[PDB]
């Protein structure tokens, strides 16, 4: 069987990461056909982060691109799409400088189109597309779009489909079928995916990624306590005011402080619950900050950061989070740790270790109060990074868009045997 390949490079807002995708020739429309066929994470920052430097930009993906080389077969280089997608680093740094995106963008070009592949653009995704991009991830992958049953016994309803939880370093994306009215033509989406229709909602918040809300908290310990409750208790640093403050995120809250944490859950609780305005609505139902959002439904997927912190809670605290209830005392337990007790669970690298307690307590808010899980919505939701084999990501989605690899409709309609 003759393949073919595609390659993505999802520049996030904290790292890049290229995935190259195969799928035989003359299967490439059938549902859940395409899969990863190996991936390289770039070392270093994001592509935001080289706004000052932006020839670095192109740079930094050099290696990874001769890691595509050797996995793609040679006589195929030519024919193989290549596409960048730039996610919430890339949006808050065109709020902040559209000009030194527009040199960071060039930068990547440049050194994309040196390359073999069939090179068609670097694009910053909309929150909107990097939401449902995933969405279409989960469910391709999971074959979620097959209609199930056979002539004169179709299932009814048909199969559900897996909502998606993804929280990146500098926004979130919440993205679920739903039946209930749209009120805000923002959220509202509309697929029409192998002959069906599915009415989607989505939504993005920026600056609610784990990276922005970790620096939103430290601008707000500093602000009210000048402690930082959520960290542990002997953990102390210096912290650089104007790192604290450039954020487009944080601008709204001495160039060197020294921070200590102090191991109290319950203030961590009250300074994580200040990222949700619930005051105001100006539609029939909200999530927070004003912004409309049916009831949540049917399974979730949480990916990204949502599976690597609760990971963190099962495999290092040894903790259970099957319920909210579990959840949230695993968070407490993991915030009421001192430095020297929490160091003791992680015999290597400590990076990350003293923002565990934050964010894992922001997920839980997230959640319960962002969201509306309850204890009954909450235990169809699974933690998990990977479907068949592939990352769990708005990558593959984009890659067949892009592509076009999912057919509206199916040939001759399948006979309108699926009327
Ligand atoms: N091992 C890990 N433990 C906890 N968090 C981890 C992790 N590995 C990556 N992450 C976090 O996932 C997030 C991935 O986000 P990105 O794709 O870089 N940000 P965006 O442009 O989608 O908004 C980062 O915050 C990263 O630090
Ligand atoms: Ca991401």
């Amino acid at each position: 069987p003759a393949l073919k390949y595609g390659i993505v490079l999802d520049a996030g807002s904290s790292h890049t990461s290229m995935f190259v995708y195969k799928w035989p020739a003359d299967k490439e429309n059938d549902t859940g056909i395409v899969g990863q066929h190996s991936s390289c994470d770039v070392q270093g920052g994001g592509i935001s982060s080289y706004a000052n430097d932006p020839s670095k930009a192109g740079q930094s993906l050099v290696r990874c691109l001769e890691q595509a080389l050797r996995d793609v077969p040679r006589d195929r280089h030519a024919s193989t799409p290549l596409y960048l997608g730039a996610t919430a680093g890339m949006r808050l740094l065109n709020l902040t400088s559209p000009e030194a995106t527009a040199r960071v963008l060039e930068a990547v070009t440049q050194t994309l189109t040196q390359y073999p592949f069939d090179f068609r653009g670097a694009r910053i995704l909309s929150g909107q597309d990097e939401g449902v991009f995933g969405w279409v991830t989960a469910n391709y992958l999971l074959e979620n779009f097959i209609k199930y049953g056979w002539v004169g016994r179709w299932i009814r309803p048909r199969k559900g489909t897996l909502g998606a939880m993804d929280l990146g370093g500098a926004s979130t994306q919440i993205t679920f079928e739903t039946t209930s009215p749209s009120e805000d033509p923002g959220n509202e989406v509309h697929l029409r995916l192998y002959g069906q229709h599915y009415r989607v909602y989505t939504h993005s918040f920026l600056c609610y990624g784990r990276d922005q809300i970790l620096l939103r908290l430290l601008a707000s310990a500093l602000q009210i306590h000048r402690f930082h409750p959520c960290w542990p208790k002997g953990y102390s640093t210096q912290v650089l005011l104007q790192e604290v403050y450039q954020s487009p995120c944080t601008m709204g809250q001495s160039a060197i402080v020294s921070l200590s944490g102090t191991s109290n859950a319950t203030l961590c609780r009250d300074l994580v619950s200040r990222l949700f305005n619930i005051s105001s609505c100006p539609f029939s139902q909200c999530s927070f900050n004003g912004v409309f959002q049916p009831p949540v439904a049917g399974n979730f997927i949480a990916f990204s950061a949502f599976y690597y912190t609760v990971d963190f809670l099962t495999t290092v605290m040894g903790l259970p989070v099957g319920t909210l209830k579990q959840l949230e005392e695993a968070t407490e337990i993991t915030c009421n740790q001192t430095w020297t007790e929490l160091q003791a669970r992680v015999p290597g690298q400590k990076t990350r270790l003293a923002d565990y307690c934050a964010v894992a307590m922001f997920i839980h808010q997230l959640l319960s109060r962002g969201y509306h899980f309850d204890e009954r919505s909450f235990r169809e939701v699974v933690f998990q990074k990977k479907a068949a084999d592939t990352a769990v990501g708005w990558a593959l989605g984009y890659m067949l868009n892009l592509t076009n690899l999912i057919p509206a409709d199916l040939p001759g309609l399948r006979k309108g045997t699926h009327f």
